[PDB]
DNA sequence: AGATTGTGGATTGAGA
DNA sequence: TCTCAATCCACAATCT
């Protein structure tokens, strides 16, 4: 296994997932839809590194703020479910812009905090 | 068959 | 020097 860090946008995966969910019409998205919407946020995600898609999937399950909503309520073991975000479960500091080489390269193109786009 | 989803074991390494 | 978000991977389902 060859671990590598990539020049991803200077926001946590949690923050970006939460932003796309909260800015969707029904405040819920399938994994496939989350991945498509994240890809539109920054050109990085359209590049040839695709492992971020795995990181997003991992994050949905690992953080308690993301709550699966069954696509079919009679199939609790079905997949392709919707995901929601409970903002009162978000660790607020994970919504701040990160201090990384990417943000230091160009601070002005990155909002300092995503909380205004996630909380009502 | 086939591709994706949902969850977790585990290591990595820059920011702090 | 220590934290934990980032990242790579297996597993075991469903999906097709
Ligand atoms: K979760």
């Amino acid at each position: 296994k060859n671990y590598q860090r990539y020049p991803k946008p200077p926001y946590s995966y949690l923050a970006m997932i939460a932003m796309v969910i909260q800015n969707s019409p029904e405040k819920k998205l399938t994994l496939s839809e989350i991945l498509k919407e994240i890809s539109t946020l920054f050109p990085f995600f359209k590049g040839n590194y695709k492992g971020w898609r795995d990181s997003v999937r991992h994050n949905l399950s690992s953080y308690d703020c993301f709550v699966k909503v069954l696509k079919d309520p009679g199939k609790p073991q079905g997949k392709g479910n919707f995901w929601t975000v409970e903002v009162n479960r978000i660790p607020l500091e994970l919504l701040k812009r990160q201090n990384t080489a990417v943000s230091r390269q160009d601070e002005t193109i990155f909002a300092q905090d995503l909380a205004p786009y996630i909380f009502q």
